[PDB]
């Protein structure tokens, strides 16, 4: 029923994304299944890379009552400041991980919305670190990047057991 998302160390979240070339309706309907996906799993954030479609396209929904939906498409994202803050950061990819990155605090946003219209905005708080996270997944990056050695290794290993997990519990 629902698409699904790619598992750290999968290498295909490596792939650096192509732009959208036009907002056709065929990736309408795969901004809806990744919306449906997002909020299933449950997560605030889905890149298209995470779903193995190598594009330029990120769905986004930060509110409390899953009712705040966002589109990025082809987006570019430059930092305001030098300033960063830490933030506890999870990933769909990287399933029940979460740990400390620091990232700039405030940044433009400039993207194409479903309709085609190109949109700026300013973005401090979560959407800045969410924005910033999932443009990292179109260029192939990972947020257990930013950690150490021993910290990704680990993370790895937990994340195969859980996906192992979830396998075993499709076949009961
Ligand atoms: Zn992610």
């Amino acid at each position: 029923a629902l698409l699904p998302i790619l598992s750290f160390p999968d290498p295909r979240l490596r792939t650096i994304a192509k732009p959208v070339e036009e907002v056709t309706d065929e990736i309408r309907q795969l901004a809806a299944d990744m919306f449906e996906t997002m909020y299933a799993a449950p997560g605030i954030g889905l890149a298209a890379s995470q779903v193995d479609r190598h594009i330029q396209l990120i769905v986004m929904d930060l509110s409390e009552s899953k009712d705040e939906p966002m589109v990025f498409i082809n987006p570019k994202v430059t930092p305001l400041t030098e300033e960063t803050q830490p933030y506890e950061e999870g990933c769909l990819s990287v399933p029940q991980i979460y740990d400390k990155v620091d990232r700039p605090s405030r940044v433009k946003i400039e993207a194409i919305n479903l309709e085609g219209q190109a949109f700026e905005i300013e973005a401090d708080g979560l959407l800045a670190v969410c924005i910033q996270h999932e443009m990292d997944h179109l260029n192939g990056k990972l947020f257990v990047d930013y950690l150490s050695p021993l910290k990704r290794q680990r993370a790895r290993e937990k994340v195969e057991k859980i996906v192992r997990q979830r396998e075993r519990e499709k076949v009961a």
